[PDB]
């Protein structure tokens, strides 16, 4: 899985290690090995969610099978407000997520696609 965090708040006010915590949490969420999840942080942006530029974060996870229906992605949902709202110290309403599923033939993997691995 992919995973992608932005933030407005300084580089300074992220918990250091975040990225290594989410890579356990989303494999406890999602389902797939830690060892298969990545993870991007993006902090010190401007950032205005709801109209607010109150400190807030966005997330976008990507994968393959397992975030396609309303019904998988409400239980994702749950879970990584639980995370991040904790992590972060951000109120629920401070957090948006954003789904996209992939397919094996858009991954490139050690020079080819997934689909021929």
């Amino acid at each position: 899985p992919f995973l992608e965090l932005d933030t407005n708040l300084p580089a300074n006010r992220v918990p250091a290690g975040l990225e290594k915590r989410l890579c356990a949490a989303a494999a406890s969420i999602l389902g797939k090995p830690a060892d298969r999840v990545n993870v991007t942080v993006r902090p010190g942006l401007a950032m205005a969610l709801s109209g607010s530029t109150e400190p807030c974060a966005q997330l976008s996870i990507s994968s393959i099978g397992v975030v396609g229906t309303a019904e998988d992605n409400r239980s994702h949902s749950a879970h990584f407000f639980e995370f991040l709202t904790k992590e972060l110290a951000l109120g629920q309403d401070r957090i948006l997520i954003r789904f996209f599923p992939l397919e094996s033939w858009q991954i490139g993997k050690i020079g080819t696609v997934m689909t021929f691995l």
